[PDB]
């Protein structure tokens, strides 16, 4: 499996990063798991549950009111709301669904105020006991830091123990829990990454994020068509063709499909 992976490093001209933790039957998947990689867009799941974890769901009816100056990266639904606002639960689902940026840094200034917020993400992170994942910039400078830099960058393995925490394990309650798995299960952004790997009858709740310098994430929650769930983390940056090089996700469709065949391959005994 590393063989292929590496040929896939070969044949894209990038850095991948994968992890799928081990269960009770399967042997975990590590290929560059502790190296850094941007997080681009992926931290804004682990920000929404930043925010649901804090407040009362009561919190998600909360108007928000921003103007076109706050629209500083590519914001579809913040676009569409400029003019009369968006709840703390429309930023949410926007954050994740569409990858919004706006509402992503909406979000940040909730949950630390305009000038702390990427700090008290980091500090959600902490809560959970990752020490090494950081965010350090909003959007869109989040996605702009060069190859090597350690400011906003994560892990394959730190963001997919992060998200096993929030999704499969107790770090939110359940009807938390469940906002968060529905607006990544209804993400919009991920068709041709993790989603394309997995056969259809495995659901599939995915975030994305796209950089530059090639970058081009996602993670995901994935169950088998038994309820058996895993966690997939794909990382990959591009970094030789400079800050303008294309993402490619078929890397990531075809990473995913490594995997998807390691997880869904049985191994029954034959007689003898």
């Amino acid at each position: 499996l590393a063989d292929r992976f590496a040929e896939l490093e070969r044949r894209y001209d990038a850095r991948l990063g994968v992890y799928v933790p081990a269960t009770g039957t399967t042997a975990a998947i590590e290929y560059r798991a502790d190296e850094r990689f941007a997080f681009c867009s992926t931290f804004k799941a682990p920000l929404v549950a930043a925010v649901l974890h804090q407040n009362p769901l009561t919190h998600l009816d909360k108007l928000i009111t921003y103007t076109s100056d706050d629209i500083r990266s590519i914001s579809p639904v913040a676009q569409q709301h400029v003019q009369t606002g968006m709840t703390i639960g429309q930023l949410c689902d926007a954050a994740i669904r569409y990858s919004d940026g706006t509402a992503a840094n909406l979000l940040l200034a909730d949950l630390g105020g305009p000038g702390g917020g990427t700090a008290a993400f980091t500090g959600y992170l902490r809560s959970l006991g990752d020490t090494v994942s950081r965010l350090d910039a909003e959007e869109p400078e989040l996605n702009r830091d060069p190859p090597g830099d350690e400011r906003d960058t994560t892990t394959p393995h730190a963001i997919a123990l992060v998200l096993q925490q929030l999704v499969l394990g107790n770090a939110l309650p359940p009807d938390k829990r469940a906002l968060l798995t529905d607006w990544m299960a209804r993400n919009t952004t991920g068709a041709k990454r993790i989603r394309a790997g997995f056969p259809a009858d495995w659901k599939v709740i995915d975030k994305t994020g796209t950089g530059d310098y090639g970058r081009a994430n996602d993670i995901a929650v994935v169950w088998s068509p038994t309820g058996v769930p895993y966690v997939v983390a794909v990382m990959s940056d591009r970094a030789g063709g400079g800050y303008d090089a294309e993402p490619r996700e078929a890397l990531l469709a075809e990473a995913a499909t490594c995997v998807a065949g390691v997880l869904a391959l049985e191994h029954h005994h034959h007689h003898h």
